[PDB]
């Protein structure tokens, strides 16, 4: 009568949100005396982020994450966390409240289920920041005419061109190849990914901008999920909330690590003033009036109310 729960997710071995997953696995055996187990398909070894969450919507999976801007391949509403400078780091601890225990998250919930889903981890996944490999960006007027990969994602695109940069959309495979050779001068991601990814090596400057927040929403099918007894349902949505603090904690310091190893590869890492700051949020803030139709209002104000 063991309960086994299939998770998949797309991350490396040793990733921050990884590691979360396997806290997860580790309090769900712990809380059931080994009756619940949670078998880990990581790295994409399910299929990628929209293929595993298809199958957990679909009900071929029990459990899947996807990061929140490919939550888009499913709904629209989660768009409300890409906008620029919607949050700053300085209020993350109000962030993760309402997302936890307020009408935030219980909102979520009643999204996810819509869609088939119920979310059992809200996982840290970062701030991205802006990158080069030669041109020194230290301002925002730096950021003019950079050419700069970009995900498929339309809020990044918009982003970089508020910013008067020119975005290149490439996907992941090409973007190492396209840095070393020049086809685009730069990027923007967490220095986690990019520390990994060993873009390191070909990068030479960065800026704190946090121009971009996301989350990888571990998802448990909804059909799934309403099938087990209390008891078991407890022991996920505990285990997601424990571990999920665990994960939170150790992304801060794997984002340390990084940004450390940032340094003694020689990168210069740029603290930018407030004046410069203010510039990165008043050029990106028409992004938010451009995709304002297709985001609600009452989602912006609940994620607004955890910055103020
Ligand atoms: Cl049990
Ligand atoms: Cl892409």
């Amino acid at each position: 009568k063991r309960i086994n729960i299939r998770l998949a997710h797309p991350m490396a071995p040793g990733n921050n949100v990884t590691v979360g997953y396997e806290k997860f696995k580790e309090l769900v055996a712990e809380k059931s005396n080994g009756r619940v187990r949670i078998q880990l398909f990581g790295n994409c070894m399910l299929g990628s982020d929209r293929v595993t969450m298809e199958a957990a919507q679909r009900g071929t999976l029990e459990m899947a994450s996807s990061s929140s801007p490919n939550m888009a391949n499913f709904s629209k509403q989660w768009m409300v966390f890409d906008l620029p400078y919607i949050t700053s780091p300085e209020h993350q601890q109000k962030l993760y409240k309402a997302i936890d225990d307020g009408e935030l998250g219980k909102k979520l919930d009643e999204i996810a289920a819509s869609i088939g889903l119920k979310p059992i981890m809200y996982s840290e996944y970062g701030y991205r920041n802006f990158v080069t490999t030669k041109k020194p960006i230290k301002t925002a007027d730096d950021l003019k005419n950079l050419k700069v990969r970009t995900t498929d994602s339309p809020i990044e695109v918009a982003v970089a061109a508020a910013l008067g940069m020119a975005p290149t959309p490439i996907s992941w495979g090409e973007t190492y190849t396209a840095l070393q050779q020049g086809t685009v001068d730069g990027e923007g991601n967490t220095f986690s990914l990019l520390n990994d990814a060993k873009h390191t090596e070909v990068l030479k400057y960065a800026i704190d901008s946090a121009h971009n927040y996301s989350m990888h929403l571990l998802m448990m099918n909804k059909a799934y999920y309403d099938s087990l007894p209390a008891n078991v349902q407890q022991i996920l949505t505990e285990a997601g909330r424990e571990a999920l603090t665990y994960q939170r904690s150790i992304t801060s310091e794997l984002e340390k690590k990084a940004e450390d190893a940032f340094i003694e590869q020689g990168i210069t890492v740029t603290r930018l003033s407030p004046e410069e700051r203010a510039k990165l949020v008043e050029r990106t803030r028409p992004v938010w009036d451009k995709f304002k139709d297709d985001i609600p209002a009452e989602l912006i104000k609940l994620v607004q109310e955890t910055q103020q």
